[PDB]
């Protein structure tokens, strides 16, 4: 039995920004009240994952990072009531208090008990469940999935149908519902629309996915890196783009395909630019443009305010707008009753020992997502 | 008989920026196809108009301005079917062509045969009506309201009640539906909310109006200038507030005040730096900011795009989001059954012939609307 004892078990422990995770043996204490220890199952390779190693965004080091994952139970602390030992799960990165003026609301998932405005990198109780070579390593997100074992705040987990295949739904943890949910809650795209979406990976792809449920009739896809275009008509898209083969500016190249601009944009990349530029490519009297991409820390945009005047409508949001706890179950079953697909954001399976090499295919453009299984 | 021939009459003709109007006879040519000549009753003074003298809002000069304004048709060219001499009329500077894809769509008034984008200074065919000194005089907005006559397209009028108090319903023309629908229908303000309006002037009063209107529970009237506060207050907020009072920034003491922000902010002055602090004094999950004001012409805000990822809705209308010939003669219907009212709005009344003593009013902080009768 392991309940009620530390763990001594594999993480990938990052030490500093710009170096590779380092593989290697943490200790893992038992949950407290209220808390969760899993043994983990997959865990995808998210962007979000590597701006923490670039310093594109800042949480305190040293870190477990990983927030898209799947799960099995290993224990429970006092007072859990919804998750038991043996319960497949997904960590929730965005929390789901369900007390906060957010949770209550009937458009908000931001709970206020995120760790991601103004992270500390701990549990809820400000402290922390992971040591390695005798010193505190930090929590990620509330999640911390780089690990054999983690522990998460009740509040930050989700119980999900038992016979789910953990090493494709893990993709319900992150890069799937953000995606899908900024196109079908977020922007409420409608049937019959025109569609740009800047960036293919995981989650312009799910981007994608949504755009096409909603009915849309255009789906353009925008990238420079036209490898990207096969897999995104396959998953919708009606035409692909590259700003690098035009001239002019690409917002005028959408403008104009557009006969005046599209419906509803998303920038899925993490760029000010091409924040405004997918603003900018959207009609200017009925317009709706969506931020998904995560841009680097404490950088501002520049941008006209005209553009706002005439009528359009600029929003962002976390986790595709779901109320995460609420939602990540119902994804699944909707998943197990094939209402949507994952195989095509699943390029390359690999052995969590090589976390490394998984980074290195998201960063050569070669992969959309991999899965790393323990 | 006029009909079919020059008229010779008084108009305030704005030769210079920074400078009077100067009061003095031009010859109005008789309307074209698709055109109409209205002899003004009463006409406003809106903040944009002084814009146009200030150089905030840029448009050719020589330039008759006014667009805030009612009437009665003196006669009408070829082709009209939507007017009659002796209708009563309020001339309309966001145009319904209702054939374009704006003017289509359910959510867009925008209508892309409007001159504000980037203005010309002209009727649709490109040419001018008005003459001056021999010389050829610019019209604003399509509609060129300080004159005692004026020729607009027929997209740029809308017939009214003919029992309506044109000395009121003027109001209809911009200010009193610009501040309503930016409430009930851009934001589209749930009961019980908390609202924060930035600026007091006429059409912040009456996106509190609005805001009273559909529920709003408190209603949070913000300007530097506290002699607002009283009518603020008459028209239904609960609390007023000036910046200039705080150490702290206004986003803060709003945040604060609403026990972690509002659900609604209007931006209703026309800063940059009072739009990014509407927009973060609104609830960071599921608020909602509206641009309403006119920025100075070509600059652009900064902002940081985080104030969108965790779910902010930004958005900015003309004309409250009114389809505005579909809406005008409603909302006078809407006035004679006392459905809401336009008195607060107006602290003076004046001739025409004193039209720069109400600009002197308006730029002293004095007045809310001066009305000029012709
Ligand atoms: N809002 C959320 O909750 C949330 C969740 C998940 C991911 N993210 C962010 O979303 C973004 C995309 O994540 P991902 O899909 O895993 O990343 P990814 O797989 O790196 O995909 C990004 C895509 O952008 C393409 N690209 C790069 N630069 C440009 C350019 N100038 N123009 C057009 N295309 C360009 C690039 O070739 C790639 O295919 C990242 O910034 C993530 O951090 C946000
Ligand atoms: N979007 C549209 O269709 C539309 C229509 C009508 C007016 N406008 C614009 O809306 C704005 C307001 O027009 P209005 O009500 O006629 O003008 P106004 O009467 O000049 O009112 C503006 C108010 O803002 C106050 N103010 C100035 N600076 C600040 C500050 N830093 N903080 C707080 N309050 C401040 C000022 O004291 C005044 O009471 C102007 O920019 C107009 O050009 C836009
Ligand atoms: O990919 C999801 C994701 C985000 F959307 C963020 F805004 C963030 F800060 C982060 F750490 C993260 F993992
Ligand atoms: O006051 C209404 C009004 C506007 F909202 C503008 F954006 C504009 F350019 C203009 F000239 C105007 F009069
Ligand atoms: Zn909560
Ligand atoms: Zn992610
Ligand atoms: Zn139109
Ligand atoms: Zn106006």
């Amino acid at each position: 039995s392991t309940a009620g004892k530390v763990i001594k078990c594999k993480a990938a422990v990052l030490w500093e920004e710009k170096k590779p995770f380092s593989i290697e043996e943490v200790e893992v204490a038992p949950p407290k009240a209220h808390e969760v220890r899993i043994k983990m199952v997959a865990t995808g390779i998210c962007r979000s994952d590597d701006h923490v190693v670039s310093g594109t965004l800042v949480t305190p080091l040293p870190v477990i990072a990983g927030h898209e994952a799947a799960g099995i139970v290993e224990s429970i602390g006092e007072g859990v009531t919804t998750v038991r030992p043996g319960d497949k799960v997904i960590p929730l990165f965005t929390p789901q208090c369900g007390k906060c003026r957010v949770c209550k609301h009937p458009e908000g998932n931001f709970c206020l008990k995120n760790d991601l405005s103004m992270p500390r990198g701990t549990m809820q109780d400000g402290t922390s469940r992971f040591t390695c070579r005798g010193k505190p390593i930090h929590h990620f997100l509330g999640t911390s999935t780089f690990s054999q074992y983690t522990v998460v705040d009740e509040i930050s987990v989700a119980k999900i149908d038992a016979a789910s295949p953990l090493e494709k739904v893990c993709l319900i943890g992150c890069g799937f519902s953000t995606g899908y949910g900024s196109a079908v809650k977020v922007a409420k795209v409608t049937q019959g629309s025109t569609c740009a979406i800047f960036g293919l990976g995981g989650v312009g792809l799910s981007v994608i996915m949504g755009c096409k449920a909603a009915g849309a009739a255009r789906i353009i896809g925008v990238d420079i890196n036209k490898d990207k275009f096969a897999k995104a008509k396959e998953v919708g898209a009606t035409e692909c783009v590259n700003p690098q083969d035009y001239k002019k500016p690409i917002q005028e190249v959408l403008t104009e395909m557009s006969n005046g601009g599209v419906d509803f944009s998303f920038e899925v990349i993490g760029r000010l630019d091409t924040m405004v530029t997918a603003l900018s490519c959207c009609q200017e009297a009925y317009g709706v443009s969506v931020i998904v991409g995560v841009p680097p820390d404490s950088q501002n945009l520049s941008m006209n305010p005209m553009l706002l005047l005439s009528g359009r409508t600029w929003k962002g949001a976390i986790f595709g707008g779901f109320k995460s706890k609420d939602s990540v179950p119902k994804l699944v079953a909707d998943f197990m009753a094939k209402k949507f697909a994952l195989d095509p954001l699943i390029t390359h399976v690999l052995p969590f020992e090589k976390i490394n090499e998984g980074f290195d295919l998201l960063r050569s453009g070669e992969s959309i997502r991999t899965i790393l299984t323990f």
